[PDB]
């Protein structure tokens, strides 16, 4: 049934869902600090990433990837001009991703960023947030909420 | 299409959606302070409400601490108040969270579903039908249980 799960992920670490990610469910990372790396992921139980993010403060990019387990990356997306996405808000932010199917649409804030087509299928068992434990753009450590069971 | 819209309601105010909610939405509101106990004499306050464009109380939801119970319900807007729904235990369904609090309420049709941070706590059937247009966080000038400002984030066109 639709439902609400609360998480606490600290740079550097990830976390098994307990109600797994699937078509029509989302999930938003909340980010208590916002100083414009860090990276949010979408796991599939195989340890596949089916949604890589990594914002680029050097480069001023976000890149968009998915990985196979025991495979190299893949095709990227990026978007270009960081601060614009969080353009609004100040001193914090949020990612939301939306998993559609055939896609992954990933909202900054009130703002969609990308309509991510799948480069590899499946559902979301596990979510990582690292900054290599240093925390970098968001705060130590992230809040994620799931809205699972929606279909 | 599918969005993310946040809003930020004081004690008091009201906000009006940029994007309604309807049926197969989500809205949630973020409590930064979560004081359970009634620290005055009147645990009445906190409230959070889902509006009808033509000004219903769609879904009004109550916190009362002294009586120790969550009030379920909704009204015409130019009606009293309907079939009253009721939950007893008020601190045991914020049980998992303290020094904050998360309500949701899921837009499904027929009915909301209300949950408190996990737990779902009430499949409370519609008296009253139609879109969410505006939303309202009451503590009526006061702090209550809530902090005196709640965030609300809304998911809408999911359908």
């Amino acid at each position: 049934m639709q439902g609400v799960n609360i998480y606490n992920i600290s740079a550097g670490t990830s976390v098994d869902l307990a109600a797994p990610v699937t078509t029509g469910d989302i999930v938003t990372f909340f980010s208590s600090a916002l100083n414009l790396n860090t990276t949010l992921n979408l796991f599939a139980e195989n340890g596949a990433y089916l949604l890589h993010i990594a914002f680029r403060l050097q480069e001023n990019v976000i890149i968009f990837n998915s990985r196979q387990p025991d495979g190299p990356w893949l095709v990227e997306q990026r978007v270009s001009d960081v601060a614009n996405q969080f353009a609004g808000i100040d001193g914090k932010a949020m990612v939301t991703v939306f998993d559609h199917g055939d896609k992954y649409q990933v909202v900054i804030n009130e703002k969609t960023v990308i309509q991510y087509t799948k480069q590899i299928s499946g559902l979301t068992s596990s979510l990582s947030y690292n900054a290599t434990e240093e925390t970098s753009g968001f705060s130590t450590v992230v809040e994620a909420v799931t809205y699972t069971g929606l279909a």
